[PDB]
């Protein structure tokens, strides 16, 4: 058995990019940035959990088929930073720390389904889509044990 992931604090996040260069510069030097509703969503979040919990964030490239990697949330929205850093010329930047760089595909996941998201699969999810925590412990768990 592995009961690690099935905790109480804890809030996690789909990352929606159709861009692989921007995740090949995320994981480079450990900074992501939404659109300006995704940053206030995310940053919403990060500052209401103070440290209490971690905020992940579950990756994936629009049209890719899988989940790329997670990654946790590690500070607050800068909503002021140097322009077109990012593939198309995105207002901020945000650090994160990535946690597993693995594809997991669409297959592996699409029976969990999004009580908050009309039970759509969570593979379904638009960019900054957020997980129910009971939901994310599940999703967590497939990925880290998928090989
Ligand atoms: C740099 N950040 C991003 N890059 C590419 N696509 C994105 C979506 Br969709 N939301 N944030 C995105």
């Amino acid at each position: 058995e592995n009961l690690y992931f099935q905790m109480k604090h804890g809030r996690v996040f789909i990352i929606k990019s159709y861009s692989e260069d921007d995740i090949h510069r995320s994981i480079k030097y450990n900074i992501w940035c939404s659109t300006e509703h995704g940053n206030k969503r995310l940053d919403a979040a990060y500052r209401s959990m103070n440290g209490k919990g971690p905020v992940y964030l579950l990756f994936s490239v629009n049209g890719s088929g899988h989940f790329c990697g997670v990654a946790e949330m590690k500070s607050a929205v800068d909503y002021n930073t140097c322009a077109g850093v990012w593939s198309q010329d995105w207002k901020g930047r945000f650090d994160v720390r990535w946690i597993f760089v693995k594809d997991v595909p669409n297959s592996q996941l699409r029976h969990i389904r999004l009580e908050n998201n009309e039970n759509k699969p969570v593979t379904n999810s638009r960019d900054t889509q957020e997980v129910p925590l009971e939901k994310a412990k599940q999703v967590l768990k497939i990925i880290a044990s998928y090989k």
